[PDB]
């Protein structure tokens, strides 16, 4: 027998489903999502790192003028300054007081830290959800892990579980993401080979092991100071180091729906969005004939005390008379009230106790022990604690008109107004009939 | 569960107060003022002998 159901995507909140196969005693299954993971497919655009400026020792030409050469190094710059009189420690380096030139030249390269310190600029195409589920089956917790694509059925304890597909395609990653080492950011990095100087992407490379590097750092050479043999230059400072300081908050701290972000691979964990279609196939050997199942009669239910406190703040006591000893399914036929227990032991003529969570200030619901249901109702007090560290176990209060008993005030006022309106309308119609008869 | 109650200031007469809390069986506390003392703050003026 195969069964299908849909559970909210909220992680860590158990849900109960009812498997009412005709001719058999109803079965109740509890499933809880342990973890939900979205792992987008990534394509690496390029890498960024801190650049290094490689400066060969200046060529100072004595009694002559050097000439600028040319080459295709990443940011090669060359400039010949004339009229220099460099000094070394032992005295002047050039024989003549003037007619000297210095051939300053430099380029830039990937550092040696690009093997370790880099930021990868990815392109996140589409997510491949995978969920790990815990289902209470035959009074046993069995942990089932499978992909959430609606396919790839997995089998445990002779049951066949297929889970998914996701009801929502929402993902916390944009098309363009960058990962530093553990953090991921949704930023729109510049195109490869079109990066601005002094900003993230001023130096780019396809892979950290690559050799071809694009670098736009506006390296400008400058005239050496009088009587010195240095090579001064003006360059925009590394944009990757500037980014490291001005990163901002990662996606792990700003993603909505309480998402969690990991790395290698990049994942989004516990997205609290949408719902999870889950389909269960169970062997016929799991079920029991309705006749062989215990039958219950003379059921009365009372609520000694109740509180809508998000943590099963209510208790119900049910008296019963049983035909024979055996396990029985307990299911609440009211979405506004959630019952912790799933199956219960039933024997003889005795009573059983169940705990339920609700948001109604006046609880009114029908608990259905195996094959027989009983009406239950009582008032719920409000809790004293304002804030708690766990989510509400029940569902929302109610989408419509679930106001409490002592709405009898509403009934009374509406009925009185309706009586007055009806009396006025009757008087109007009787006088209208009398006046219309008159002629 | 903080429960504020008021008992008359009479000494030696037991008074029963009801502490009721939903979800828990009601509790009754029997209390009895054994002694009450008032201590004025004195500022001595002078001694006469
Ligand atoms: C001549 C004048 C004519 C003028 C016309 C007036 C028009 C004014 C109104 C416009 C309507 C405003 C609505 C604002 C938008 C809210 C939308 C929303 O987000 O909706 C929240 C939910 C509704 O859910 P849904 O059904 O839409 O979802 C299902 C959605 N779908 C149906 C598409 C599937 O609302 C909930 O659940 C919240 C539940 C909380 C219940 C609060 C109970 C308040 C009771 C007070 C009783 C007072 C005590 C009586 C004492 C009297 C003694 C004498």
């Amino acid at each position: 027998y195969e069964h299908v159901t849909v559970i909210p995507n909220t992680v860590g909140v158990p849900y109960k489903t009812l498997v009412n196969r005709p001719g058999y005693s109803p079965m109740v299954l509890e499933m809880e999502l342990l973890s939900v993971t979205l792992e987008p497919t990534l394509s690496l655009d390029y890498i960024t790192c801190e650049y290094k400026t490689v400066i060969p020792s200046p060529y100072v030409k004595c009694c002559g003028t050097a000439e600028c050469k040319d080459k295709s190094l990443p940011d090669y710059s060359c400039k010949v300054f004339t009229g220099v009189y460099p000094f070394m420690w032992g005295g002047a380096y050039c024989f003549c007081d003037t007619e000297n030139t210095q051939l300053s030249e430099a380029h830039v390269e990937k550092s040696e830290s690009c093997k370790t310190e880099f930021a990868s600029a990815y392109r996140a195409h589409t997510a491949s959800a995978s969920a790990k589920l815990r289902v209470l089956y035959q009074g046993n917790n069995v942990t089932v892990s499978a992909y959430a694509n609606g396919d790839h059925a997995v089998t445990v304890k002779d049951a066949k579980f297929i889970v998914g597909p996701m009801s929502s395609a929402w993902t916390p990653f944009d098309n363009k993401i960058v990962v530093y080492k553990g953090d991921v950011y949704n930023m729109d990095y510049p195109p490869f080979g079109a990066g601005r100087p002094g900003q993230f992407g001023d130096i780019q490379s396809r892979t950290p092991e690559s050799e071809d590097v694009y670098a736009n750092t506006q390296l400008v050479l400058q005239r050496p100071s009088a009587g010195t043999v240095h090579v001064p230059y003006s360059q925009a400072p590394s944009g990757f180091k500037y980014w490291l300081k001005e990163r901002g908050a990662s996606l792990q701290h700003t993603a909505p729906f309480g998402c969690q972000i990991a790395t290698n691979p990049v994942r989004a964990m516990n997205c609290a969005v949408g719902n999870m279609p889950i389909s269960i196939d169970i062997p016929d050997a799991a079920f029991t004939r309705v006749v062989d199942a215990p039958s219950l009669t003379d059921m009365s239910c009372e609520v000694p005390a109740c509180t809508h406190s998000s943590d099963f703040g209510g208790v119900a006591i049910i008296k019963y008379a049983a035909s024979k000893k055996g396990k029985c399914a307990v299911h609440s036929m009211t979405n506004a009230v959630t019952i912790r227990e799933a199956e219960i032991e039933v024997e003889g003529n005795s009573q059983l106790q169940i705990s339920f969570s609700t948001a109604l200030a006046s609880a009114e619901f029908r608990v259905q022990v195996c094959s027989t249901q009983v009406h239950c109702a009582a008032e719920c007090h409000p809790p004293k604690d304002h804030i708690v560290n766990y989510p509400a176990s029940h569902t929302t209060l109610g989408v419509q008109d679930i106001s409490v008993t002592a709405m009898s005030w509403v009934q009374k006022i509406t009925g009185g107004v309706g009586l007055v309106v009806a009396v006025a309308a009757l008087i109007l119609i009787v006088v209208l009939c009398v006046s219309f008869s008159r002629h």
